[PDB]
């Protein structure tokens, strides 16, 4: 098999030689958060993985939650175990929100630059966010609320100025070796302002959703879960060589 989704048998094709680690978001595991971009991805015949990460005891289906630097390494141990199996070299990363900043811990503090080719970010809190923009979460993940507080470490790690954020951030954005991309859009309601998602460096390419489709007005959940547009900008920055244009008809 040239493609799959979870599929350790998996072996990358030529035309796409890197396999893709897909990392959720806050409250999100490895099958929800890609139920459309995954499928998506393995019919443009990648071989596609994702993993759960910042799992707590007794929270189901709502990850996210964990200390983000032992997040970062759970992330460390699943990309190799998917570099053992598949033979690659590198691995491509696209990840939601907390997971299209975490794997920058990865990147910058557990040598993951020498494992990693790109780093695909949707509504990345790249420097972190509000408890208040967490919040507004909620009524997407209904029934996680009884078990969190202010003090649930994957909520307060994402804080900008939290102690995570401060030692992640303390240095540039960016790390040699590696082409970033941040698709964000303005219409985001959990982590403004929305351009603080954007990064900076010299092999960064920062994409607003709107410039590719005015009337795409996707907020923070749906452009990580269900948004073609989005996803079709991702397999633009997955293999640069055949990209063409996004637009308004990508919404299919
Ligand atoms: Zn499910
Ligand atoms: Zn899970
Ligand atoms: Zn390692
Ligand atoms: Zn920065």
């Amino acid at each position: 098999t040239s493609r799959g989704w979870n599929d350790y048998s998996c072996k990358p094709s030529a035309a796409h030689p890197r396999p893709v680690v897909l990392v959720h978001g806050t409250f999100g595991n490895s099958i929800d958060n890609w139920l459309v971009l995954a499928p998506y991805l393995v019919n443009r015949g990648y071989c596609v993985f994702s993993l759960d990460y910042g799992q707590l005891p007794g929270v189901p289906f709502f990850h996210g939650l964990g200390p983000i630097d032992k997040s970062a390494e759970q992330l460390d141990v699943f990309v190799d175990k998917v570099l053992d199996a598949t033979g690659a070299p590198k691995a491509d990363l696209v990840g939601h929100s907390q997971g299209g900043m975490m794997p920058n811990y990865y990147l910058k503090f557990l040598g993951g630059a020498d494992k990693v080719n790109a780093l695909v970010g949707i509504a990345p809190d790249n420097h972190g966010t509000t408890l208040l923009g967490l919040t507004k979460l909620l009524p997407f993940f209904p029934g996680v609320e009884k078990f969190i507080s202010d003090n649930t470490p994957g909520l307060a790690d994402q804080v900008a100025g939290s102690p995570f954020i401060t030692k992640l951030t303390a240095g540039g954005d960016t790390v040699p070796g590696v082409r970033y991309t941040v698709i964000a859009t303005k219409y985001d309601q959990v982590v403004t302002p929305y351009r603080t998602q954007y990064l900076d460096g010299p092999n960064v390419r920062n994409v607003l959703l709107q410039d590719l489709c005015p009337v795409d007005l996707s907020e923070h959940v749906a452009i990580g879960t269900i948004d073609r547009i989005a996803f079709h900008e991702v397999a633009n920055a997955l293999d640069p060589a055949r990209a063409t244009p996004t637009t308004c008809a990508s919404v299919i």
